[PDB]
């Protein structure tokens, strides 16, 4: 059994919150933060939560498939920001839809988590006892950064993205390396959750998101990028073959170098931090959305794209695939 | 490629909280714990974290098989107690025992946790790509539970059980029903995060561990007793054929009400929630251990057993297989 990518689908709350806006609440402006990362704007949810923002997500999947809740499978859902840790973020977008035939669960992989999710999900259609399923990754990272913290506060953004992974005849998913490296973890951080009893050691820890931003930039241009051109050239494809390279969307500079190194040009390598900043686990399957919606991807299996997620753990992650 | 369970362990931390110790906290006493819930004792962080717990699990594994950090393929840790979202706890436990070919992430689907783990890396093992793994459930509910609540603070307990799954020429997989319906979470729920931005509207709602007991009560005698008879109906083995039901450590009369639903003798469904209360997704786990390690299932292949956890979400797993 295969598995295949159908439909893609995005969500952003309404509400825009540009480098300017920022700029009004901490020492920041617009030229300082698009030189350095791309970052003009990004969405912050007034009134969202995580589910909710997949909810969208899930609703215009099934919209676009022509399909209802019952005939899904599964729910798998990628976030470091979830409404709860029970019912976790993807039992709440099941309830919401209706999808009382799907089991549902988070995995936890931060900015890796769409493509650990999107090879977990593979994994089940590969048993050939599930034929439809959805994964998503949503985040409000806005409720995670440290607001006054201008060196964190101003990369980070809110918003969802999934798609629907369907059994097919042809198999889609050419390779995939999904790795971590627990023994950097500390270089990015957050939701750290201390011993709480009347037994416990007093523990008080910083929960808001941290960042070693020297060490991350590091590690994504140098193992993150050897590690793609390694997944290349292990997989039946050759570099040329690729129509395009959907990274985690966390620095413009970053693609550029990452480009480099992998020996791909930079036009082969989409970007939108732009305007949605990075998004984390939503990250990939937002560009992936937009690419679709703009007729740079048809969906019909003509082209070979990479996917490569990369962050939190430390983790990454990089699928090729036909879409 | 097919997987087996090769090795399993448990960790609990040191400090053990009695029922009567707990009568020095809350107006509760021993008599009334034992005879509603079969708990006597459970085991009470004072310094360790959830992933502390399965550090130690994933050390006594490796040490049983005589294996190394860096012989696994995967980690997947079930728990809705992280330490932090960011770096996943499995990730920790990569760190921590030095696993640097593994891949690492949580999967949140709260008391069934461990069996959606499970079934994962089941998938991951089928594939023919890994070899060796770890799935582990391990919680720290301490930290989760309302100790002003005497209803609920009584229930759960700390601790953390996992195995080690390997790639087999043998089939040792028999049967596998996963579900979900979370249009029935807010009777367990745990962990709630608001939005909190300078841009975002927020209410704040209540974190700590809160359940509708004679909902999840009913939950697991109706709903899941019946899912565990149609796991075992449609599996190719027959409910004779099973030595033991390992089920989700939440009640003994719990245990005693399902086992006569599900029309198998109490002897086949092991307890012991007597010392560790209900671990939510280290239930079964630890469980596992402990039927090992008293000669109860040798791991020799010999044994068919079906393994149940039902909890937050809602969520429900069974699994049925040779071990
Ligand atoms: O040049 C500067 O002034 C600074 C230099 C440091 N920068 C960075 C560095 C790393 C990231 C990042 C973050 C995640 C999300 O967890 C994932 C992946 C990456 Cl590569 C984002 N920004 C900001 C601009
Ligand atoms: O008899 C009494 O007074 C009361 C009656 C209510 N009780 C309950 C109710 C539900 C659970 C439970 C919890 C979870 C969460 O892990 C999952 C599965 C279950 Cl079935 C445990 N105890 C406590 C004793
Ligand atoms: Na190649
Ligand atoms: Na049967």
């Amino acid at each position: 059994a295969f598995a295949k990518i159908s439909q893609v689908a995005h969500y952003v709350p309404e509400q825009v919150v540009t480098n300017h806006d920022l700029a009004q609440i901490m020492d920041t402006n617009d030229e300082w933060i698009s030189s350095r990362t791309g970052i003009r704007q990004r969405h912050i949810s007034r009134t969202e939560s995580t589910s909710d923002l997949a909810t969208e997500v899930a609703k215009k999947l099934m919209a676009k498939a022509g399909i209802t809740g019952k005939e899904l499978d599964f729910i798998i859902l990628a976030t470091i920001t979830p409404d709860s840790m029970m019912p976790s973020t993807a039992a709440r977008v099941q309830a919401n839809i209706g999808a009382n035939k799907a089991f549902a669960f988070d995995l936890t992989a931060a900015c890796s988590g769409f493509v650990f999710a999107l090879s977990t999900a593979e994994k089940f259609i590969a048993s050939g006892r599930f034929q439809k399923g959805l994964v998503i990754g949503s985040e409000t990272l806005s409720k995670a950064v440290d607001w006054s913290d201008r060196s964190t506060a101003v990369l980070f953004g809110d918003g969802a993205g999934g798609v629907l992974l369907e059994a097919s005849e042809q198999e889609h998913f050419l390779a995939e390396s999904l790795n971590s490296d627990g023994s950097r973890s500390e270089c990015l951080t957050y939701g750290h959750s201390g011993l709480h009893s009347p037994f416990s050691d007093q523990e008080s820890a910083d929960s808001f998101l941290k960042m070693d931003g020297r060490t991350v930039f590091d590690f994504a241009i140098r193992d993150v990028a050897k590690s793609i051109k390694q997944t290349i050239d292990e997989s039946p494809i050759e570099v040329t073959d690729l129509d395009y390279l959907l990274l985690h969307q966390a620095n413009d500079r970053i693609l550029d170098k990452m480009a480099r190194k992998i020996g791909v040009d930079r036009a082969k390598l989409p970007a939108n931090m732009m305007e949605y900043g990075n998004t984390s686990a939503a990250s990939i399957p937002i560009l992936l959305s937009e690419c679709v919606e703009q007729g740079l991807i048809p969906l019909d299996g003509s082209q070979t794209v990479l996917l490569s997620g990369f962050g939190g753990g430390l983790t990454w992650g990089t699928l090729i695939l036909t879409i």
